[PDB]
DNA sequence: GCATCCGTGAGTCGAGGGTAATAAGCAGGGATTCGCCCGGGTGTCAACTCTTTTTTT
C-alpha cells in the first residue's frame, strides 16, 4: 500500500491497516485445538 | 519378470455451542419500487310486502 500513496508530504498512522493482525490473534483464542474450554468444576480441576 | 509409486481402511452410543478477516470514484441512461387516490365489487343495515299455524274468537 505504500507505493500508491505519495510518501512525500505524508505522516504516520494512515498507511497502516487498522486490523491487519488483530484477527490473527483473536482467532487463536477463539478457534484452536490447544485453547479449549475451562474445566471449572472444582478447585482440583482448576489446578490440574 | 521385478522395481517404484498412488487409491482404500481405521467402533459405537452419549456430551457441547456460538464463530471469524479486504474495503476507488463519478457521469450518463434506464428498470424498480413505495405513496396516494379513484374506484368497483364485497359486506352490513333501515325498511316495505306474501304465507300461514295456530292462538285467539
Amino acid at each position: 500500500r505504500m507505493s500508491s500513496v505519495d510518501i512525500d508530504t505524508v505522516m504516520p498512522h494512515d498507511l497502516i491497516n487498522a486490523k491487519p493482525a488483530a484477527a490473527a490473534v483473536r482467532e487463536f483464542f477463539g478457534s484452536s485445538q490447544l485453547s479449549q474450554f475451562m474445566d471449572q468444576t472444582n478447585p482440583l480441576s482448576e489446578i490440574t
